[PDB]
């Protein structure tokens, strides 16, 4: 006791040295985010002015098409098989382990690797989010810059990589607060104590933020409009949502760890075969992205679409069937860049589906399909990342309709709630798991 | 410790559902609770109204029965406290705080009625008070009770249900989920040492609780303030000055509350009966304030709104402050039961409007509205004085609907907490926890 009223009078004290490191790790990850975005952006543009170039001869452009993306997609499989392993999928998971003491931080190999490996699976139109690799780019960004000025400490080497993880889902969705609470949620030891100081990660969500800002203003990479209010009467309808990716979440979990597992015996570790195979699933995604441009790429050209229901209901189910597909095939590949966003995409479509439905079953709500798709936007999020506060806060920075925050709170928990009660698991702590199985065996 | 990692890995997330369950009745019942709260103080600062106009043409008189009205339930509010529940003075979060380290106890049969009884005195009289201290104590309570109750095992659960019942505490009195959820991980909670607490079970408590304030206060907000204008990137740097000007009277502020409560204690001493009476007499200054000048008395919730617009002059935004400083200490330091955290917000809004005005004239070709410097200076008291910025920010977006203002009301609270730190300022929670830890042991 009379430690806590010793420790209680020195609450909040972070070393200054601290605190203005952060602020510099936020501005590199800043500037490295809006680098990768451009990148990636640059590079799907060449592939439509590739397609220009050819567009009479129809079996040539799905030809330049599909090796446009298959030759970007091989250049990342290849940068992480050869250079940094630890660069393959999200990047959360690894961070993850590094804030444990479980895994390395070695941000001279992934950097590069990471950031240029991202330019091409992304920049080749594979269904992957920047998410998990700016998140990875930022903690290493972070690492990197512990090193250099040789920082010592626990809470050095812990707020450090903190700051720079936050400050790389902040730069990735302009969603400064999301980026905080992921930290605090998710990416922090889950377990045991640490000293980590949030007020010197927030000091660098923002230099990050603000990077971002500089760069890309007066646009927002989701616009929905502003949606009706959700009657009271009207709630039940989002518990029952909840409830539905509460029990696919787990399943969508199992597949993701499943096809790891069968894409793992296409090449059985072979750089050869998997940057192979990876370009093939790389050049399927830049083929997809002409003949069907909704079951390929990050997905965020749909989510309006969907919100504003200009989707029939089979163009719904098709899109949620042939992402849940290329979802699986791109992120379980190995492929550097994440999951997370991607299932953005995914939960939007299933919510609109399910507003649909209770438009016509019930004319006396006068629903709109819109707001469920917000509620579902971020449930696939809390079931499957079991991540629901910061799903929901992200969605509310990127859609801003706080008037649905009641049903996106109710749909969130719903989610979470039945994935833990049919046994489903948080997907970036089983994949850190799986990493440190194989670690000790 | 690898191998124990993998093992607890693969166990996240697996709240007992008997905790899951229970945290959705704390939730109800505190939400009942502090709608309930919310609708006894409304009651009695319109019966008071209803007694003036009952006296309308006799100024003297009409200036009589408005101080006596509020002297009497103030009186009676400190009275219930200092006779039954002592710990139910103040706000109710340092208590709330203490119970979560197991440092205080929480005596459910006594301080629900106290703070809600004695509460609903010194609001409902119209002293200048929040109800987010004592609904977050009574919601911790409510939780404690269905713990003794049900009697339910183990750490989680008290913890939890403890964190549940002031999380769905807040977000009752405020209609503001995520910032409930927000101060329970972020003040609320141990700050030195690992907790079991689940996250979602909090959630469960929240969501009840604000879907039971929406059932007897649907469609009136708190707080309106409208939409109002973009913040420009050249615009920003002038948010991390008004942060700075928080964080340095943040700890100044913090000082006076507790020099002010060591000044107050000399007037009874201990002594329940000058106390009582010493109450009553800041009482009734209140209840006069509110009917002589009513922006200097009172919650603040409704100079809110008109600060925000613009609709103030200069002088009377320095008068509200500085008369708002004097009576918001005249009132939290004599230790009536009720909290400092919700004055903070109107405190905040016209000192942050204050410097808009002035920044907007400095700038025109900024083409500044003073009103987005008021909304970010709102959860700045809160950042500076309290040193709990996410919730603040989180809070005052919650409440307000801004969210292009978010970076400003990031950088502002940023800027309040670090200058805070940095001019040598603790959290008024955890100071005024260790004052009363440390009184624990003095005698």
């Amino acid at each position: 006791r009379r430690q806590l009223i010793r420790q209680l009078l020195e609450r909040d004290k972070t070393p200054l040295a601290i605190l203005f490191m952060a602020a510099v790790v936020g501005t590199l990850v800043g500037l490295a985010a809006v680098a990768f975005d451009k990148g990636v952006a640059w590079l799907q543009n060449q592939r439509m002015g590739a397609l220009v170039h050819t567009a009479d001869n129809y079996p040539l452009l799905l030809t330049v098409a599909f090796l446009c993306s298959a030759v970007l997609a091989m250049f990342g499989y290849f940068l992480v098989r050869k250079y940094a392993p630890e660069a393959g999928g999200s990047g959360i998971p690894e961070i993850e382990g590094a804030l444990e003491d479980q895994r390395p931080v070695r941000w001279w190999r992934v950097l590069p690797v990471k950031f240029f490996g991202g330019l091409g699976t992304l920049g080749g139109g594979m269904v992957l989010g920047r998410a998990g690799p700016t998140v990875q780019i930022g903690g290493n960004i972070g690492r990197m810059v512990l090193d250099i000025f040789r920082l010592k400490g626990d809470e050095a080497r812990h707020t450090l990589l903190a700051t720079g993880a936050a400050a790389g889902l902040a730069a990735a969705f302009n969603a400064p607060l999301a980026g905080i609470l992921f930290i605090i949620e998710e990416m922090r030891p889950q377990f045991r104590y640490t000293l980590i100081s949030i007020k010197a990660v927030f000091i660098g969500v923002i230099m990050s933020t603000i990077m971002y800002r500089i760069f890309n203003h007066e646009v927002a990479l989701i616009d929905v409009g502003k949606l009706s209010d959700a009657p009271l009467n009207t709630l039940w309808l989002y518990l029952i949502l909840g409830i539905i990716f509460g029990i696919f979440g787990p399943i969508f979990n199992k597949w993701v760890l499943g096809m790891q597992d069968l894409l793992h015996r296409v090449h059985g570790g072979n750089i050869t075969k998997w940057v192979l195979m990876g370009g093939a699933i790389g050049g399927l995604c830049g083929l997809l992205g002409f003949v069907a441009p909704a079951t390929s790429g990050g997905g965020f050209n749909l989510i309006p679409i969907a919100t504003a229901g200009n989707f029939s209901m089979g163009m719904l189910v098709f899109i949620f069937v042939a992402r849940v597909i290329t979802t699986l095939l791109c992120f379980s590949s190995g492929a550097p860049g994440g999951i997370f966003a991607p299932m953005l995409a995914l939960g939007t479509v299933l919510g609109t589906a399910f507003g649909m439905v209770a438009v016509e079953l019930f004319p006396q709500y006068h629903l709109e399909a819109g707001t469920f798709a917000i509620a579902g936007m971020g449930a696939l999020l809390a079931a499957s990342i079991r991540a629901p506060l910061t799903g929901i806060i992200l969605v509310l920075e990127m859609t801003d309709n706080y008037q649905l925050i009641l049903p996106m709170i109710i749909t969130g928990l719903g989610a979470t709630l039945l994935a833990q009660f049919t046994g489903g698991k948080p997907l970036y702590s089983a994949i850190l798991a799986r990493t440190l199985a194989k670690q000790e065996a």
